[PDB]
């Protein structure tokens, strides 16, 4: 079915990420932790679509820190813990069963997956680093850091919260452990090459691409904007 085909309307960060995606070796979903959006619905969409555009499809989880999100916006460790394990299989269950719709094989991670992986942990140390010593690039994580929380106190249901310095620190981490991906994708999961999918604009990214910082993405590694029109 071509309603399937036509799912999505692709927006490249840039005309390589848009070579990268019309080649369609693979895509990386991207699949945020307490965000209303990824509904049962709307993750067969993205897998139903991914599956009929690309060769090879895998789904990315928030990893260890996805507690720190809700940790900053006051949860006790022991309750931020128990909501993550709950959110990541409810995650997992609904990706495995598009995938396995599909034909396709159940390739779902989390990015703390990889703590054994070079590539990971090089990039992982370059983002670090530069978080330390570019107080640009750690501005703009910051500001990652930021749209993470507040979007969620929106969606949590704390719209009253001031957003400190102390919050935005702590769930930054989230940032910094997910940013290897955006990064270096295809190169950490072993792809010739790939976009990472998502449905906002990477505000960050446009900068990378602008040549704004030490920090680059790959190559071989595209992002794309997916967006639903009528
Ligand atoms: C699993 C982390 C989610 C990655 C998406 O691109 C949104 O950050």
């Amino acid at each position: 079915q071509q309603v399937i085909k036509d799912l999505f309307y692709v927006v490249p960060l840039s005309r390589n990420c848009e070579k990268i995606y019309k080649n369609k070796t693979h895509i990386l979903l991207g699949i945020s932790p307490f965000n209303s959006k990824f509904s049962q619905n709307y993750i067969h969409q993205l897998i139903d679509w991914s599956s009929k555009n690309f060769k090879n499809v895998t789904v990315l989880l928030a990893g260890d820190e996805a507690k720190n999100l809700l940790e900053a916006l006051g949860t006790p460790t022991t309750k931020a813990e128990r909501k993550v394990r709950k959110e990541i299989r409810r995650h997992f269950r609904f990706s495995e069963e598009a995938l396995r719709k599909n034909g396709r094989e159940i390739d779902i991670y989390t990015f703390s997956d990889f703590k054994n992986n070079k590539i990971y942990n090089e990039v992982y140390q370059n983002v670090i680093y530069y978080f330390e010593k570019d107080e640009k690039f750690r501005k703009s994580c910051l500001a990652m850091s930021h749209d993470a929380l507040s979007s969620r106190a929106k969606s949590l249901n704390m719209e009253d919260i001031e957003i400190t310095d102390n919050m935005l620190f702590h769930a930054v981490k989230y940032v910094l452990a997910e940013l290897p991906f955006f990064l270096s994708g295809a190169s950490i999961l072993g792809y010739k090459e790939s976009v990472l999918a998502y449905h906002r604009p990477w505000k960050l990214g446009e900068k990378i691409k602008n040549s704004e910082f030490y920090i680059k993405m790959s190559d071989n590694q595209g992002y794309i904007i997916l967006k639903q029109i009528n």
